């Protein structure tokens, strides 16, 4: 037989069984990327941890020439060390200050947002699409808004998305075309003088700073192009599948029906449970390093497994349910953990509870109009989603 490959299933609606095993009886082990690489799995909450709070398993490594690769990459190698050049600039303190929910008017704005595209949804009829006529046109708003850039010009910086973060055992051409149209775009956006709010007005003044004159410009419209692409898909992705999660369980929705206020608890159990992360997060050994039972050589591949962590029943008692009122609800991995956690975070976990809160007030009746095995799963993608999402309510 041949290696244990990856991933193992691109559907976002349930776990494995075989990772409770993997867990049980080999929390790091060898598996076969898609490129034909080798790589270490890691899969209990423990190794996660202790992978993603030792820096010597580097993210920028991840894009030497002649490393191991996970998937092909879709940036150019720079990119990939994003937050570091950021953080080089300078930058990083405004760019995080820019994309927190806290702006005067953003959640209001989410808030109509969401209720304008239900309205539209009800006017229209069931069945509606809740992912291609809710959740991400919510996230692309969500996005525009915080970026300060016309709401008008969303929907083409989106159609990137179905190929930026394709994962993909080979080069793709369309992400290279996409991607210096995007960044001609974004250029063009910090020389628009009608741009003066969110992080591109921000990043559009301190480029004229003197305290930034030797900032590169290219730095400049890859901070736009790359949070506008890695915010827009994870919300709307994790969005979409937490309200899949949600529909499977009739009394949680009415439950948060009734009581909203537990909404922001039940939406971290959500984050907790969620599967749109449909590879490992990957990381390069800089050394060798003892993972478990495995030495990992300097220079191999290793994956962290999100699901693993935060299915695993020795640090979240009962995984599979949802519980909201648990000791260690923050705990889990959805963001990830130590240097590169996500910067987004509380801006994820905004939208998804407006986005919910404004469905339950819409559609307490919300349920799936197909079986729930119709849903079509998209493969060889950086995310879980199905293609559409069509409910009744
Ligand atoms: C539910 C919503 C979200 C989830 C579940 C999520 C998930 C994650 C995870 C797991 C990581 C760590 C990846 C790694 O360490 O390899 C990450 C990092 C990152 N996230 Fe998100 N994210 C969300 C929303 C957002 C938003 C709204 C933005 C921007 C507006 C964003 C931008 C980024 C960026 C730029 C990184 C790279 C951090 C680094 O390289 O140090 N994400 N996210
Ligand atoms: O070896 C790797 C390679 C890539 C990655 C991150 N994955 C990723 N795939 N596609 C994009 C992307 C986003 C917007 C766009 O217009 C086109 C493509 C990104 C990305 C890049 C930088 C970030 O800071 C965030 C997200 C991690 C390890």
């Amino acid at each position: 037989t041949v290696l244990l490959e990856v991933p193992f299933s691109a559907r976002g609606d349930r776990i494995p069984d075989a990772v409770a095993e993997l867990r049980t009886r080999e929390p790091i082990r060898k598996v076969r990327t898609i490129t034909g690489a080798e790589a270490w799995l890691v899969s209990s909450y423990a190794l996660c941890t202790q992978v993603l709070e030792d820096r010597r398993f580097s993210m920028k490594e991840t894009a030497a020439a002649g490393a191991p690769r996970l998937n092909a990459l879709t940036v150019p190698p720079e990119v990939v060390n994003n937050m570091g050049n950021i953080a080089d600039a300078g930058l990083r303190k405004a760019v995080m200050k820019a994309i927190t929910p806290k702006a005067p008017g953003l959640e209001q704005f989410l808030r109509d947002t969401a209720n304008s595209l239900l309205d539209n949804l009800i006017t229209e009829g069931a069945p509606a699409d809740l992912r291609n006529d809710f959740a991400d046109p919510l996230a692309t708003a969500l996005h525009c808004k915080v970026l300060g850039i016309p709401q008008e010009d969303g929907p083409k910086l989106f159609r990137s998305l179905s190929i930026a973060f394709m994962s993909s055992a080979d080069p793709i051409p369309a992400a290279k075309i996409n991607w210096d149209r995007d960044i001609e775009y974004m250029a063009g956006i910090l020389e628009n003088p009608n741009i003066t709010t969110g992080l591109m007005g921000e990043l559009s003044r301190l480029r004229k700073d003197p305290a930034y004159s030797h900032v590169s410009d290219e730095l400049f419209a890859t901070i736009g192009v790359t949070f506008f692409g890695a915010g827009v898909i994870s919300t709307g992705s994790f969005l979409t599948t937490a309200l899949i999660s949600l529909i499977q369980r009739p009394q949680l929705r009415n439950l948060l029906h009734e009581k909203p206020e537990l909404i922001p608890a039940g939406v971290e159990e959500l984050l907790r449970i969620n599967l749109s992360f449909a590879d490992g997060l990957p990381r390069l050994a800089t050394a060798d390093i003892q993972v478990g039972d495995v030495l990992v050589r300097k220079g191999e591949l290793v994956l962290v497994l999100l699901e693993g962590a935060n299915f695993d029943p020795e640090h979240f008692p009962n995984p599979g349910s949802i519980e909201l009122d648990r000791p260690n609800p923050t705990s889990h991995l959805a963001f990830g953990r130590g240097q590169h956690f996500c910067p987004g975070s509380a801006l994820g976990r905004r939208h998804a509870q407006i986005g919910i809160e404004a469905l339950l007030k819409k559609m307490p009746g919300v349920d799936l109009a197909v079986p729930i095995d119709q849903l079509v799963w998209r493969t060889r993608f950086q995310r879980r989603i199905p293609e559409r999402l069509p409910v009744l309510w």
